[PDB]
């Protein structure tokens, strides 16, 4: 065919019931994720081609960067709870991978303060039970698909994007191919 299992995507041996429609996993420690965010704007181009009435979900993962990786999953929970994903994503990526100025929970917090979230508001979120289960949700979704790698995208809890099987000579063509595959899978 044109789209083939094992080529632009793989199928889960054990599908996940009730999973979010488009589920993306990343780490601020993940080099391809940096690219996906900063250079390729993958999430955004997928969105642009998705049928509407479709929800997009993105979660952080623990298995990179040890202790700080976990801090980062909790901070992403804070970002989701406060609705400030779009203000912290770039400085978190660059603070971890570019300038390497994020070395502790306190430095992560600095990024939020500098993004304009108030200390009181961050620390209250950071410590809230609404942030605890949000962390729990992130871990559970990753657990459900036995996730050992990022970046990763899952469609309807059954299909997994396979970027290794797509053109990389041209970055724009890679993105469109990636986004069209998500759309195809979503209509499946």
């Amino acid at each position: 065919a044109q789209y083939e299992d094992g080529k632009q995507y793989t199928t889960l041996e054990k599908p996940v019931a009730g999973a979010p429609q488009v589920l993306e996993f990343f780490s601020f420690f993940c080099p391809h994720c940096y690219q996906f965010e900063e250079v390729l704007h993958i999430s955004d181009n997928v969105k642009k081609k998705l049928p509407e009435g479709v929800k997009m979900t993105k979660y952080h993962v623990n298995f990179m960067g040890g202790d700080l990786g976990k801090d980062l999953t909790q901070a992403w929970a804070v970002a989701m709870a406060l609705g400030v994903e779009d203000k912290v994503t770039v400085p978190l990526f660059e603070g971890v991978q570019k300038t390497q100025t994020i070395r502790s929970a306190s430095d992560i917090r600095d990024v939020f303060i500098n993004a304009g979230i108030k200390g009181e508001e961050y620390d209250a979120a950071w410590n809230s039970f609404v942030v605890k289960s949000l962390v729990a949700q992130q871990e559970k979704a990753a657990a459900d698909v036995q996730l050992r790698g990022v970046p990763a995208m899952f469609v309807n809890g059954k299909y997994q994007l396979n970027p290794q099987g797509m053109d990389t000579s041209n970055m724009d063509v890679f993105v469109q191919q990636y986004a069209d595959t998500v759309k195809y899978l979503s209509e499946k």
